[PDB]
């Protein structure tokens, strides 16, 4: 079965609009995938260790040793925003959905080929490719999640984002267990500190193969594969953020002196002494009830240590923060309330005509005020006491540790029983949309890598790879390296990922922000005159939403 | 499957006679399609800016200036009348019948084929077509009519005009938004006048992609494609001409004096003055009646500025003109009522056998008198008051403007709510036959371009393409430019274009003009010693009518 | 009785949205006072042929 297609191409975003405002998304997506046969045919574990950088003193944040085990497969990874979402159906969901449902994936590989190349030694020489009908991919859906689960995304190694534009999947790699010690110094440290890859635990060893756990898959050109459809199962991800903090959680002191001409300078006045007033507090010794010091219900946001990095068995890690905004706009501190930063290029955004290979690369800004500004923090001793005497307080300013350039903020950590906060919010085009829960006892409040955790069950990966086209001399016994038949492979992969979205209702006097193509962006949304494109990304929680 | 046909060629034009004077034609064309692969896969915006040439004053008629998409697409453009009809069946449908209703149109696409040339690079060198069995061609059929409509007829952009020559349909573009400022001039004005290209105004940006906007189907020789079939919404076209004038509407003056000899001198004589005569007239001072002063129920044509440009925000435009006849024959004023005039070559007319590259061409000069002879118009003072002196006249001859070239009729405009007017004659063979209807909420009372304006619906646009036939190297991270195998298609259309007449009557005593191959136009018809073949325009509404 | 627009070109469009500049056409100010900027209507393009 050769001259008959096996599919068909459609990477069309269907809006079903039902009752009551909710409408039914349904993202196509197709793409022509290009596939090479494996370096290798064996399974490789192999250690990586760059002790030459972190021999320097002063250098540990940038150690990277680890073991992997190298596959002879690849993975088709299409979990990110960009391979389901245009600009123009993204501006869609963002500026009148308030709420995203995951409801289900499903894809499919048709219209299979597989090629031969010929290298017609003569002159230049030349090169032929042929095709081997008879030749046949490998395919294996892991849908029972045996596997270890690598999102691609994390290394911006999904599908690319353009439908008209070919792709390739990523050679499959896994961690494996290694004991390993860092020592923390800095410049001026005295000595050796102590830098040692101990290797594996016996008890932690885990050898996955594929061909042991996952039926595989032979398609040749009349076949075509499907997966069946996954239904997800995670709770709603919402499209609005919120901006009340602690200072804006209630009722407003009531003013006795209002302003009587306009002008930004006249303002109004409670009207009460601060330590005449009534209300309730949390502070057992003053009597000052303000703004700063009146009790609230519970707190939005928390603080937690930044540029901390802890160690366990395998090295070190820096501890990640759950954070947005928290202070003004071109007034931050990415590192402590975590503002992520993504690098990619060409295939996922970065324009496509970019020569070298420096990354392209963003720091995700969110718009919910849940962030801190540690600057701004400060503590006191009981006795209150105003103005309050250096003896006792401890500021952002005061050093800890005789360190200069350390503070208690750095340590700082004011999570508790009382701490309300909000999940990560979509990042188009290069986030994550669903990653698969921790199987530990207790689990995490959140991932800080994408918006939606499939609990119970999540969909299998999709693992690729073009099976050994043998020579006529082929030797088992003799390790040699089986000459093969130079072979690739190209086939089309179909995905289809169904979201389930709520319309917004307007209920304020005021307008509100919407994405829009202005004069300055017009140009990151069309290609030009070389063909030249290049996805900027986009912010997707505008518009508010009052938290209490 | 690619032993199979899965198509017929028929290019067979029925005619069934029905009851009551009714025939249903059937025209079959069918036609060997040649595609060659894109020359970018990208969709390219590309400016086209010819300042060289309206940098000279007084050339502003000959600004080109405009923005155009430029896509990796095809279309089959089979809208024009020499893709369905030869001399033969043209000379039926005009000599006989009185009325055309255009029915229905389906196309279908089959017998499918793909080749890859290697270049056997020995000797002179040489080259090797090969057939790539599992290769596809992507073909696009939108129905929605989501897509800009673009008649390649208005450009001899068509499918060619004989069934036993190969053709190839038209590279697809579409004009995109843009700003641009052309101030006229003469050869004698002073200083640089204003000839600026602004640029894109955001907000008219449409950016269209037939991959976000259609599905695509892909074919192999195996498969075949065929269109539903489109029912049109169309007035009927009449196939007769009117040659009546204001002057010849309704009772002519009573003749007391009759001519009693034989003899072209020998006139008749209405027998009373021209203040002593009864009759209804317009002209409430004089009782003059006179056959070109009484009244007439209201006024068959118009008069319109003749060689007039008009500006608006993409720059400069002819104004159309909808007219026809007006004045003797070899005595026109071509612009006045704008006869039309074609301009293709070879594959759609054109000797054939021709060299070079300069079209042929000719001014289409429609049968209806319902045009105007300027140099007859003139006007006069409400006093009347004959023969009338020089200060009360206005002549096609005195100047406006001091100019010595440009009198009233240039800029004259007699369109009113008594004007009697026609549509368009069919021109045949180069004429389109239907057109999209402009959606604007008040729409034009004709087209310009084409007898048939479907309205509420017209059929969709059928868009071909060679799908990317990849080689081994290719990196998506590498804006390079996507080697790939050197592929062609080439496969068979087929169209159904069916329309329904009306056998005509005789109604006069005499004979009436009749389409007829002479000793003249002979060769026009016939091929030659070579094979030379050329398509010669002929008239269609040869035949009277009465209009009142 | 409204028709909900569908995407056909590969481009963004132009859509109505509050700036950094007409931010305070749309809100009261200190004084209650209150103003509506006129808009357009037909962003979008059409194809007309
Ligand atoms: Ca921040
Ligand atoms: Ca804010
Ligand atoms: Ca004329
Ligand atoms: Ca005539």
């Amino acid at each position: 079965g050769v001259g008959i297609s096996t599919g068909t191409f459609n990477n069309q975003t269907e809006f079903k609009f039902l009752e009551n405002g909710w409408v039914e998304i349904t993202a196509n997506s197709s793409r022509l995938v290009h596939l090479n046969m494996p370096e290798s045919e064996n399974y490789k574990r192999v250690v990586v260790n760059n002790m030459d950088k972190t021999a320097v003193k002063g250098n540990m944040a940038l150690d990277d040793i680890h073991v992997e085990i190298v596959t002879p497969w690849s993975l088709v990874d299409a979990n990110a925003w960009g391979v389901w979402f245009n600009p123009g159906d993204w501006q869609l969901i963002v500026n009148t959905m308030s709420e995203l449902h995951l409801v289900s994936f499903e894809q499919e590989i048709f219209n299979v080929v597989l090629k031969t190349v010929s290298e017609s030694a003569t002159q230049p020489p030349t090169k032929v490719y042929n095709n081997d009908l008879t030749a046949s991919l490998m395919v294996a859906l892991d849908s029972n999640n045996t596997m270890p689960f690598t999102p691609a995304a994390m290394r911006s190694e999904t599908l690319g984002f353009y439908p008209w534009k070919p792709t390739i999947p990523t050679p499959w790699r896994y961690y494996f267990q290694w004991d390993r010690t860092l020592i923390p110094s800095h410049t001026g440290t005295s000595g050796t500190p102590t830098n040692v890859y101990h290797g594996t635990d016996p008890d932690d060893v885990q050898f996955y193969t594929i061909e042991n756990s996952v039926p595989v898959h032979l398609l040749r050109t009349g076949d075509e594969f499907a997966t069946g459809t996954f239904f997800f199962d995670c709770k709603p991800c919402r499209l609005t953020h919120t901006w009340q903090t602690n200072r804006a959680l209630g009722l407003p002191p009531f003013l006795n002196s209002l302003p009587q001409s306009e002008g930004a300078t006249n303002f109004g006045d409670i009207g009460v002494q601060q330590d005449k007033r009534r209300g309730v507090t949390q502070m057992g010794n003053t009597d000052y009830i303000t703004e700063a010091t009146i009790m609230r219900p519970a707190e939005v946001g928390y603080s937690a240590p930044y540029y901390s990095f802890e160690a366990s068995t395998q090295g070190p890690f820096k501890t990640p923060i759950a954070a947005g905004r928290g202070g003004a706009q071109t007034d931050e501190n990415q590192a402590a309330d975590g503002d992520p930063r993504y690098a990619f290029g060409r295939q996922h955004g970065q324009k496509t005509t970019t020569t070298g290979e420096t990354p392209e690369r963003f720091t995700y800004i969110a718009h919910q005020d849940t962030g801190r500004y540690p600057e701004g923090d400060w503590i006191q001793n009981i006795n209150f006491n105003l103005p309050v005497t250096n003896d006792n307080v401890l500021l952002p300013t005061d050093p800890i540790g005789g360190k200069t350039g350390i503070n208690y903020t750095n340590i700082f950590n004011t999570y508790g029983p009382l701490t309300a906060l909000n999940n990560v919010p979509p990042v188009y085009p290069n986030g994550q949309i669903w990653d698969k829960e921790f199987d530990t006892d207790l689990k995490p409040r959140l991932h800080i890598n994408a918006p939606f955790v499939c609990q119970n069950n999540c969909p299998g990966q999709l693992f690729v790879k073009v099976a050994p086209n043998l020579t006529n001399q082929y030797d088992p016994d003799a390790s040699a390296n089986m000459s093969r038949i130079v072979t690739y492979s190209d086939f089309w992969w179909k995905g289809k990922l169904v979201f389930k979205a709520k319309l917004r209702a307007s209920h304020t006097w005021n307008p509100i922000q919407q994405m829009s193509i202005n004069v300055d962006n017009q140009f990151n949304y069309v290609p030009n005159n070389i063909g030249a494109m290049k996805i900027v990304y986009e912010k997707s929680q505008l518009a508010p939403r009052k938290l209490y």
